């Protein structure tokens, strides 16, 4: 009866092994249809444990880097031939163009999360993993023929037996610090950080956009949403709660109610409207991207600046019940604006 | 035997109230397979009765405004928070953001027609309905738990209880004035009006065009096609009839025939030859948006200025039968161009 | 066991006439699944004896012309309306807008082999022709009633049953000369050039790049791959061989290996590693369109430049077994770039 709320366990797992756990989301055409516009999409997440290294790779498909807890040194090469690395703590965004090869190193003494939004540019909505060591099968050097192999390289093939044959984490204008930008929404119960491709020409590749929301203890993010983007967000830390109204699941809308549990993704279609609480005991961090978002708007229900107090008293007055002027009595009541103090029990 | 064209009845209704008649037609991809480029269009009309009101509301979907008939107010709000209102007569152009929130008021004696164009932003070919009043089911504010409204509001559960519960149509740089343009076709015969993406940035976005076309009675438009745009025309006023040259019903050409009575609608894929009769009795007006249409050229068989006149004479002597001169006897005998005087019987 | 490669024979054929033959290879949904991203492309190809011409007509498709073979003279036309025509040797390219119509001459006294590569404008990975003379059903001015016919054209309809009535191939900033350019990897064992959309605004529409690559006797292209563009590439003239590593083919990755015989065209998806072999006896020429090459880098795994020498030793002696600066003892041992030497057997 929730098909927009995907648990830890739902993640197809790629690793698993002790230095580190890539994994990545399954699409959203398993389980459900209403998800189809994001389906070129795949969320996946990546950890690594301290003192680790990631071997040079590349995917066919376009990534958005976010850097979820802890640190780690990033390095992403092409082709005349170019190197650029970075500084990578936590709240991190990078955007690596697809072919585009890049290793990591997590040396630091506690973990690493890194949660990447994947665009197939091969086969929609299927990307892949080209990879430098493993398997008898898992090379692009080791599986070739060592007569083009010698040749290639200019070194002999039995010392090419020795080198690359002697998965990926094993032990040890491109990049912009999110959290280290402004946010467009702050007061007191709760702070949104976030940088859009209309802002940034890097993202305007990838269609998408990338944030981090904080919302303090019991607090609150009034109902509100998307003009066009479909954002999943993903739950970094803490817990809380969600009420959605969707109109799929005949323009009737039924209430999507749930909880969050850290490790979770939540996906927001465009136009749907959506309130969310952040828990009595603890906060509630999301971090995630959102989908095809360029001039996208976010429209909200109430608080003091919202998109009721914008339209004339007539419309306020045939619209519901509520008088010429006794309508700002209604929407101007909320003394904030985006975050504010939520609900009990 | 013929696909390209759908009855009045062949509208998915969606309201019908005595105030106003707000319906959707079917997708492209129900029936038929030979449309499926626009599938992610979806064309739409609108009916509203003497003092009438619409809800505010959003679609998750790109629309594209062509008022046909009568006289309206069209109001359209986002979020800081902007409020835009303009007046609508027929012939007038609009171009509506998805999630962008819009109500109207049909202030006037006489009825008024709204064409829509509906590109769906989430699922593809699938959009709907966010809506402020109605239903057990059918608020956005009624659906929500009183406990997260009455936070987020700041005002009382019951008191919240009387006014948001106490359809959409009711008792009562944005917009361009399509009719208000320069006819691109004009003669005497009939006068077409056309507003494009390469003339105007608002469509861009929504990929259309937007045209209206008139023509006499026993009137002609020529045989002739779109480079690239997918057109989709409704039958505003009038009846008429059409030829279209069609290879999918292998690329011997079988002639697609039929009249176009009142409230129908007519598909007219990219580089399609077509030629159209206004018919015996009255004018035939033609309303509507194409698909897909940037730098999209329309190409003339006959009439004086046609593609034909402007091709080498050698090119002719080997295609048709006849001379280096005598083919300007041929092509250049339409003393008019575009729309001409037609048939008979 | 190897979808990449498609043979002469695997073309559908379109004409089969003496003076020529059009056929078009078949999307890349039947058989396969692995290719999908560009389904919406379909390859074509056209031969035309000496002393032939080709009808004025258009295609609801884009169209990216590469002259393999001989010589002939082309023409597009548009609607005002205006003419061009041009002169095309072995390695022109040209960019053949959808609905613009199109005629061609052989005047030349050998044959003539010309590649489209075409997108369907109208229905996804669906294109079709269309033609002014043939059939009782192919002509769009013959297939059309005689009343629409004779009112349009202003000429009596017994003389129209004796022009237009009285397939394609009969006896007899637009263009950019490919060949003419300067190729981006020369050296001796091959010379590779290409046209891009990065550089060539007409590319821009139809996305794609033109190419042309020629490697020496017994020549090779070192292992490598393309960042976002899926090349389709056909072999003009001579035999060869190609391994080209794949994961779908379980990131495990299973080689893909064959033979290049002439007149077949083989795949190369981004991101996937490739190396050819220009064989024993003769040399190889591929010739050929990319899909999706917009700021697409091309990532070479061997020869003097390449991506390995740009990446920090610790990487590589982590990754592979080598040292700090023996690491360049094997990658800078190829003494040249690009194409080099190939293998024996
Ligand atoms: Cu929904
Ligand atoms: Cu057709
Ligand atoms: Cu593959």
């Amino acid at each position: 009866h929730n098909p927009y709320y995907f648990h830890e366990h739902s993640f197809q797992s790629r690793f698993r092994s002790e230095d580190g756990h890539w994994r990545v989301l399954e699409r959203f055409s398993q389980r459900s249809d209403v998800l189809r516009g994001i389906e070129n999409n795949r969320f996946a997440i990546l950890e690594a444990r301290p003192q680790t290294f990631i071997i040079p790779h590349h995917l066919d498909a376009e990534t958005v880097l976010l850097v979820v807890r802890g640190r780690a040194a990033i390095t992403t090469v092409v082709q005349e031939t170019k190197r650029e690395s970075y500084n990578a703590e936590r709240g991190d965004v990078m955007v690596i163009p697809a072919g585009a090869t890049i290793y990591l190193v997590n040396h630091e003494n506690e973990d690493l999360q890194i949660v990447k939004l994947i665009q197939p540019i091969n086969n929609p909505g299927e990307f892949k993993d080209y990879l430098s060591a493993g398997g008898e099968d898992q090379s692009y050097y080791t599986v070739f023929s060592n007569d083009v192999l010698e040749a290639a390289l200019d070194i002999p093939r039995d010392r090419l037996e020795r080198v690359f044959k002697q998965g990926k984490i094993i032990k040890g204008r491109a990049l912009i610090k999110l959290e280290n930008q402004t946010p467009v929404y702050s007061n007191q119960y709760g702070q949104m950080f976030e940088a859009c491709p209309d802002e940034f020409p890097q993202l305007q590749r990838t269609n998408v956009a990338a944030a981090i929301v904080d919302i303090k203890q019991g607090g609150m993010m009034v109902p509100h949403f998307n003009s066009r983007a479909t954002w999943a967000v993903f739950v970094a830390e803490g817990a809380g709660s969600f009420e959605m109204a969707c109109p799929h699941l005949s323009s009737r809308f039924e209430r999507v109610a749930g909880h969050l549990s850290p490790g979770g993704l939540l996906v927001v279609p465009a136009g749907h409207p959506i309130a969310v609480m952040a828990s009595p005991k603890e906060n509630l961090r999301l971090v995630g991207f959102g989908i095809n978002a360029q001039n996208n708007l976010r429209n909200f229900l109430a608080g003091k600046e919202n998109i009721m107090n914008e339209v004339d008293q007539e419309a306020k007055e045939l619209t519901f019940n509520i008088k010429g002027k006794e309508a700002d009595e209604i929407f101007k009541s909320q003394r904030e604006s985006f975050f504010t103090k939520g609900p009990v029990g």
